[PDB]
């Protein structure tokens, strides 16, 4: 598998060969960790069945906090968040860490995830949290996403084409394995995101679109810029036929299919 | 029984059992902790005695603060509390760790609890001291019960529907075995409450209601929400029976018994 | 006393700053230099210890630097009033430095109502933990003093403050006397842990100091730790031995004040 | 329970309580880690059932190795974990080593843990240790300790030797043990001296399982006669051919002072 | 997974999903730690090439000495146990590798091997109890190998002394249990019913016809193991990959002998 | 090696000399972190073919983040020394001028680097929380004779000039007192101030390059100059990876630093 | 380098490179931790000198144990091993230096010694393990000198005996293995290829004529040695300095011993 002939770490490997698709070497993953900071909004109320049709849409992987497992009625990738921070905080950008690697290691986690709002108040204290978790994560073999954006004060627009090629080139710094981050609206800037990033970039979903044809227009375009896969929330479990539009995604990003034979995987 | 038949941890299984009816899967649980965080109230002064009342009248678990236990029917469970702040404090919405889960084991305890006031200053402290605690007690085996509550400068009702099931959401989230929150004032947004909760909730009881009609028929709508119990404090050791409203409480959450009925059990 | 204390080095420790057949305490607080500075009765430290140790003392409270040079309580609280925080109080001393110089027993200063005063709630909650597991007693002096305190002897801010450090751990309550007996006998009701009073800045008459200790025991106090009172007096023996009369063999003031000679 | 009167330690006080009477403050316990060093015997087979069983007559904690308990747990009785380990095929089957900590027993929500000394084995000194430094470990832990002293060994011809058996009681107790396990020395004189000599409860052993019910239920009330604190009882009740009536049948005799007669007619032969 | 659902750990049952088949809820795991004890062996010469074959033919998991991955789809387990065949004591095994290092590596499980019955064998109990809880801890998945083995032993596959030894790994914390076959349904149905935990029959010696090993799986399968986990019979055959289908006919798909052959090639 | 004769650590000569050139015992450092800090700039996003491209003009070594190093091409080319940075920061930050340490010194060395630098701001808010980062990782570094190199620059609210001779002489001073190695400072603008900032520093002194100058002239003159203020080498990035012709550029200054030859002969190794 | 394609780890990759010809890929070291078993022999007397002529000679790296590193460029590998020849048990082997001081002095890898089937080896056979395990973690490579050596044992050259002890060694965790040359290119070539790891041939004692020693190097990377790790022959020899570049003629350039014999003077 190519993506990762630079990893020099077994351990790594082998968890990253069950979130990546062999052939295609692109990965879908599902982030539901949206409880923790926006509380149990549409499609994450029923969590165990929202993974279900996921994992059934043909998800490589989904990414929750330790919580959600432990109470999970459980043959899909697992990330298990280690970040949180809420949209009723007092600073809703402020991130601290409250999982630890170790944790997800001995729940059978095949990687784990951090959330870095680069641009927000106090946010070096994140930059060390990456940093040091980067080499715990090295130490066990665990793959390591980071969701990189720029957020705060004076950021007014967190999609940016400079700001996002910044952030996600610093999550590759630190020791991120893969990096999660906004796509930039156009395929040319976004391209520049992924070529100043030495580690795979893989796209954010952002909030539901008003029609599926923006939402998968989006994907294609963010594979054509070269993303290695996607990583979206919201827009597949917030979906009227969820493991439809997830085969969509799917289509587009295993089989470089275009969103017309895209969009067929959806009922209407 | 059912209620637990998701958890993977025979410790934390054999604990919540010594604080749980076998046959109804429900709890009542007596909190006694404002003594830090109001001093000396009423009821809780003669803290032995209270214990004692509320145990004889069917609790199946009190919950206090390490000091109060070295000091002071048969036995019922013990909680201890990790959290502290004080009314008096700059900041009285501020809670601290004062207690740690090892202390609390080599006590005895069958559970240990945390408060966490989202929308306080520095929340985000107290959301990764969860975090973390709740990865100490999944290793001890140990049953953590979190007390969600929506405080802060920009929340005016503390009792609303969302924003108290967001808190909870976010206990269970982080891994909490149990979530204590307050009731929000109608079955329908509470029984929401409990549905975007993985994990069981159990009710607060709130200040000394005037009458033990008001009392005993939240906690009766609250069991109708699909509560797994309750934990209430100031209405059963500010009552003047306290044995009475303790047994008035066991009826309707062990037996499901109505108002009526509940109300007999209280001497005049 | 100790009855409900399940702790075998506790029970050893606290029978060595505890008169056996009176079940009282008289202590002798002598850490005013950290925050106050070499004031008067403290200049020549291993004089007043002696003399108190002379008057029937119980013991004496230390920070660790001057010990290093009855019973011996060492204290773990540090803060000046020169400090832009004044009532801040940080841990400058650990339970086993303390326990590694022989001491009995170990205090800590909460003002509760200070700016990050949950520091020092999270302070006291440890310290107990680590207490608890030497057998070292622990003495909190809980304080009710801040921004928004205008009276810091107000009855029922002072019982919460006592109360705060039992429910965290403390085995014994060190607090300011609310200044009548019914409100101070409230404060040791609504506290499970023993409460020993402060004697305050120096009288201006042994009357009026006396007769304060005598309205504490009154109102249920285990004992008294007074420092300035007694360090600050013109007769430090004399006024010792009257408090142990007070304290000790609940002698009346009358009678007490007897003890003080010149 | 003025049979602990003295421990000063909240968790020993809570976690004991789980596991001794209130009304008779003796205990019933019910040992079933034969399988280590004896292999699947008879009724430790079907250990799910036998737990049952036992807990249904009446018994007040059962005592296992760590493996078994993460399967024994009907849900539908105080857990003792036992700590110690050596088997019957070893080169020297009276070693006995440590195989399970203190700190897996409570998370795994037990009640107290046991350990077994060999007094006389070979290097039986090593055990000593074990027994001083575990002792350490539960008082820190609020984990009741029971250690099961034997006089086993090379040189000791006679294990039931009451001069030894007490040497051994005391042993347990001088280190830190907060109940003692030991057999019966074979009458009451004998054995009160053990009782006597040991600063901790004592407990007796149920031994082989005897050829009547009679032989066996009269050792265990002249035990408790001589000062027991209770028993601790596997292959006489296990391996009985009515498991629920023979140990109820104990529990008279242990809890309700019943004598040998009546408690047999608990038996449902 | 009905083999499990006692194992109240999340760990154990995700990474034990990786080792044994769904549907059969069997495992056919290949050993291949030999190396270590015997030397560079027949069929563990070119490694590489012996775990492609066996993955070929369908085997769930290889088992080998952290050593041997690090040099170059299955689920893998790593051995922790070292003992040589040129030691003074042969029988004699300490362990060589730590349950973080397999963690590490990406493992889905650990092994040990306990001679009970050989010299100082108390300090390999010690050994498997210890291992267990920090296996317990990670979610790690363990798999005891537990042989009767020493000075007064000649019979090392005495139906008492074997079901003893399955008991004694399943008592101190292993999840599964690998043992040798006992010679008899009858004998070994016992060893299985008095082990709390899944047993799992090792393949002995190359047996001189493909006849004998597969019925000594079948049989063993008829006895009640969960799975077989076999070595030399495997990889010294002189057609790994078929040997194996024929292997896992048996276990997975409860083929007999007979349209069982029918498979090595 | 006579300048670190007074480090009496084995650990920290050996891997100091995989740095340093034996004869003319200077070194020519191409750092290359900027990406945490400013993103993916120029010369900067095809780092494998920069960090190829410098090696192949004669540098001694590069200086970059662990994670820039783990996606490495670490193949044949022409082996040169490793320095892992530890501290990190952005532009992008509330506080730009803020450090924090990203990696430790462990981790530098089970990668195999020959050395670590710190970056420290002095001047910048809450710079004391960095003074002590630098004292305690120099004292880790020490135990593990692992060389540092410690990045000392004046930045803050009341720093208007930050190549000021003063305040540079104070900052590089600072690093020397707190256990750091070699020193990473801006030039001050002429032989002189600098040759104080040498002087007034126990460690050996490497001179910054400086954002990109508009000409080679401009660039390989400071560098000369500082040479003969007493630095024992150079530290440069932009005006390295960002020119045309890397390898050439990258001679041109190892010319002047390990031969002393002068700026006009210097030039001569710059392609068309 | 081709030789390291399997080794996933930058650290090691790095402190290899330092230890091996990059165009050959072979290495040439020459071991002087005598001086602990055998005392001050011929040769390591003036330890300084007879590094600084082995490297004059071309030797990639010296092996040293931690004490005499402290009192042309080469690579240092620091030995952790230690026993003597005068006392009781000269057979055994214990651990006297730690893999982290090796690395805080600025060493390039570390080498162990482990006699197969000397008394108790089975507690060397752990400290293989473990060290294998922290010095993965170092990225510090690991030099394991394999040698079958017991009351048991009576031709320790014994292709058997060899080809499982080198075998040993890399299954345990070792990157590279030190061992007996077995008499003829055949048997060593079952030594090289039953071993996961490059192997490297030790010197002997010192041999009668420069032909003997040569002529030994010569078929050993015939057999496919990664290279040679001799002692004794190079600095017991008149001609230090040329009797290495004879060594590296052979080593890395493939010369034949006629033309090595050249450097002699």
């Amino acid at each position: 598998m190519e993506l990762f002939k630079d990893i020099k770490n077994l351990g790594k490997l082998v968890r990253l060969e069950r979130i990546f698709n062999r052939e295609s070497e692109k990965t879908v993953i599902v982030p539901m960790d949206h409880g923790v900071s926006n509380g149990p909004i549409k499609g994450l109320i029923d969590i165990r069945k929202t993974v279900n049709d996921v994992a059934e849409g043909g998800a490589n992987a989904v990414l929750l906090h330790k919580g959600i497992v432990r109470h999970g009625h459980r043959d899909v990738g697992l990330i298990i968040h280690l970040s949180g921070g809420t949209a009723i905080s007092p600073n809703p950008l402020k991130k601290v860490i409250v999982t630890t690697v170790e944790e997800a290691i001995r729940m059978g986690a095949d990687a784990v995830s951090i959330h870095v709002n680069v641009g927000s108040d106090e946010d070096w204290e994140a930059y060390r949290d990456l940093g040091m978790i980067a080499e715990t994560c090295e130490y066990w073999g665990m793959p390591l996403i980071a969701m990189m954006y720029p957020r705060g004060k004076h950021i007014q627009n967190e999609r940016d084409p400079e700001l996002v090629a910044h952030a996600a080139r610093l999550g590759a710094e630190l020791g991120a394995d893969i990096v999660k981050t906004s796509y930039t609206g156009d395929i040319d800037s976004f391209r520049d995101v992924v070529k100043g990033c030495p580690a795979p970039v893989v796209v954010a979903g952002g909030p539901k679109t008003n029609t599926d044809e923006e939402f998968l227009q989006m994907i294609k375009d963010a594979m054509e810029a070269g993303a290695a896969g996607v990583a979206v929330g919201r827009n597949i479990f917030q979906h009227d036929d969820v493991v439809g539009i997830t085969r969509a995604v799917c289509k587009i990003v295993h089989e470089n299919a275009d969103v017309e034979e895209a969009l067929k995987e959806i009922r209407k």
